[PDB]
C-alpha cells in the first residue's frame, strides 16, 4: 500500500517518527506487512480547503484490496485522528481518496503484482 | 471536489488570489458549494511536456459525480483558460486528468461520504 | 501519457537529462509520439518505503490506452532500469501505479480527447 499526505502545515510541525507511525498504523489497519507499505508526507504546500488556507490535508491511500465501504470508514477515523493529533489539522479539513488497485496495474521490481 | 495543478512556472508568477479564483470558478462549474472545493497549486516543478521545459501544467480534478464527457470539455475550457490567462501556460501544454470518485472511497471528518 | 516520479533522492542527484531520457524511452515503449509524453520528477521528498528512508520512488504512468497486463510488466522493467541507473534507486524500492485513462477524462488544449 501507499499513503500520501499533502498539507500546508510547515515541515517543522511534522514530528520526528511520523513516517514510522504511519507505516506501523497502516500495517495494522490494512493487515499488510510493513515492508510493503510506502508513506509520503508533503508539507508546506500552497492549498485551500473551502476557500480557506487554515491547516488542511489532501491524502490518498492506494492498496491492492483491503479497500471497501466499512474499511475506508475505519481508515478515515485512523488517519484523520493521526493528522489531528500529530499535525493539528481539523478532521473536517481532510480529504482522503481511497484506491483499490488491480494487481496488474501495480508495478514493483521489474514486474507487476498480477 | 479537489483540483491539483503541478507546474514549472515559478511561485512568484502565481498571482495573489489564484487559489480563491480556482475555488470560486470550480464551485460554479461543478455546481458544488465552495466549502467542498479543495485546491492545491504546486509551482517550481521539474517537468517537461513533449520534451520541452517551456511552461506547462499537469492537473487533476476529482469529484463525487459531476464528471462526464460534456462536463469535462467545459472544465477543460475553463481551466486551460485560467492557466493561460493567469499563469501564461499555453493550453496545448496542459493535461488535466478527471476522476469520478465513488462516495465510499472519499474520506472526510473521520468518516467517508458513503 | 504522463509519468510522475516522487523520490527522496536530492535534486542535485537528478541528472539534467533525465526528463528528456524518460520522454524518449516512454515514447518508444508506449508507441506514442514524444510530443504527447509529459514527465514530472519530484525530488527531495519526505518518504519511507517498508519503514526505511533509503532511496525509493513512488511513480505513476497514465495513458489513453497502451496499458495492460503484459505492457505494464514491460514498463516496470524500463522504469526500474532508468531509476536504478540514473537515480541509484533499488528496484525493490519502486512502486509504479498504472492508469488506463478514458479519452473523455483527459483534458488538453481547452477540450478533451473524446
Ligand atoms: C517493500 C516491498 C516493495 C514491498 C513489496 C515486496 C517486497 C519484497 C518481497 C515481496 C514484496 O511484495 C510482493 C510480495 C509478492 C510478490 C508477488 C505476488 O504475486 C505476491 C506477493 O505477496 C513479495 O518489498
Ligand atoms: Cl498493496
Ligand atoms: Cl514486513
Ligand atoms: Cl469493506
Ligand atoms: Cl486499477
Ligand atoms: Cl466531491
Ligand atoms: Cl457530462
Ligand atoms: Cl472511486
Ligand atoms: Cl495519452
Ligand atoms: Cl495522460
Ligand atoms: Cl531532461
Ligand atoms: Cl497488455
Ligand atoms: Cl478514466
Ligand atoms: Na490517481
Amino acid at each position: 500500500p501507499m499513503f500520501i499526505v499533502n498539507t500546508n502545515v510547515p515541515r517543522a510541525s511534522v514530528p520526528d517518527g511520523f513516517l514510522s507511525e504511519l507505516t506501523q498504523q497502516l500495517a495494522q489497519a490494512t493487515g499488510k506487512p510493513p515492508q510493503y507499505i510506502a508513506v509520503h508526507v508533503v508539507p508546506d504546500q500552497l492549498m485551500a480547503f473551502g476557500g480557506s488556507s487554515e491547516p488542511c490535508a489532501l491524502c490518498s491511500l492506494h492498496s491492492i484490496g483491503k479497500i471497501g465501504g466499512a474499511q475506508n470508514r475505519s481508515y478515515s477515523k485512523l488517519l484523520c485522528g493521526l493528522l489531528a493529533e500529530r499535525l493539528r489539522i481539523s478532521p473536517d479539513r481532510v480529504y482522503i481518496n481511497y484506491y483499490d488497485m488491480n494487481a496488474a496495474n501495480v508495478g514493483w521490481n521489474n514486474s507487476t503484482f498480477a
